[PDB]
């Protein structure tokens, strides 16, 4: 798989603050806003919320989890979220076996704490319910390759 550096960008975004105060760890957004910044992409800003309106609106947009993880796989920047009627949730998904032959890997940040928490062992059926799980949107930025040649 091609996501070595997604994976890294994950790595090093945990540890920051996109805002200031405010660990990416305890911020999904700003999680995956330094993710983002590191692999050059643009990302639409904002909290979680407004990243999916902006992903709608300017994202290529994924048919399922399945996808979300081949497309992770071959290196390609891939973003999962569903909007709330107070707060959405964002996460990076990243290569590896779907969980329940259905939810692909991920990272994220939450101001949930460790239950909205993932350094990649958790898939985004694990940080989501039992009914988001099934509704959760992916987006895919297709227009450049977040990996180097092999
Ligand atoms: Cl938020
Ligand atoms: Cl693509």
């Amino acid at each position: 798989s091609l996501d070595q550096c997604i994976v890294n960008a994950c790595k090093n975004s945990w540890d920051k603050s996109y805002l200031a105060g405010t660990p990416n760890k305890d911020n999904c957004s700003g999680f995956v806003q330094s993710v983002a910044a590191e692999l050059g992409v643009p990302m639409p800003r904002g909290n979680a919320n407004a990243m999916v309106d902006g992903l709608e609106q300017s994202w290529t947009k994924l048919a399922s989890g399945a996808e979300a993880a081949q497309k992770a796989a071959q290196g390609f920047l891939v973003i999962a979220g569903l909007k709330g009627r107070t707060y959405g949730h964002v996460a990076v998904v990243i290569s590896g076996p779907l969980y329940r032959q259905k939810y692909p890997m991920c990272w994220c940040g939450s101001i949930a704490g460790a239950v909205g928490q993932s350094q990649g062992l958790k898939s985004v059926g694990q940080v989501w319910n039992r009914t988001d799980r099934d509704r959760l949107n992916y987006y895919v930025y297709s227009l450049a390759s977040c990996s180097l040649p092999r």
